[PDB]
């Protein structure tokens, strides 16, 4: 087979001016706390990366499930940040309607799905130039 290659990145942080002698994963799941905004939610383009802030700290520790309830099948990758929030982009193929089901543990947040509109690409820069 094959394979590629990426490095890594890093960050720095603090502990809670509480108890950082734990791992504040000692919470209970709270989905009416878990808030969804960004550009991902109103809408994207065609064949164009489409993600969104999705905030957890104000919840608590378990699982989310993200569906993309839309005419045709696009590409859900989620993958975490580290700052306690979740980078999921999706890449549809026609310009419709996507309905993002936020669920945290199986139970439907305040506010999803999220219907997102998305517009058709624009055209490059490409005719009047010379070179």
């Amino acid at each position: 087979g094959s394979s590629g290659s990426s490095g890594d990145v890093t960050y720095d942080g603090h502990p809670v001016p509480g108890s950082p002698y734990t791992v504040e994963a000692s919470l209970p799941p709270d989905p009416s706390k878990v808030k969804a905004h960004g550009p991902g939610l109103e809408g994207g383009l065609v064949g164009k990366p489409a993600e969104f802030t999705i905030d957890t700290k104000g919840a608590g520790t378990g699982g989310l499930g993200l569906t993309v309830e839309g005419p045709c099948e696009a590409k859900i990758e989620c993958s975490d940040n580290g700052d306690g929030t979740c980078s999921v982009s999706y890449l549809p193929t026609k310009p419709g309607e996507y309905f993002v089901n936020i669920l945290f543990e199986e139970v439907h947040i305040p506010g999803s799905p999220f219907k997102a509109d998305i517009e058709m690409p624009f055209d490059p820069s490409s005719g009047p130039s010379s070179g």
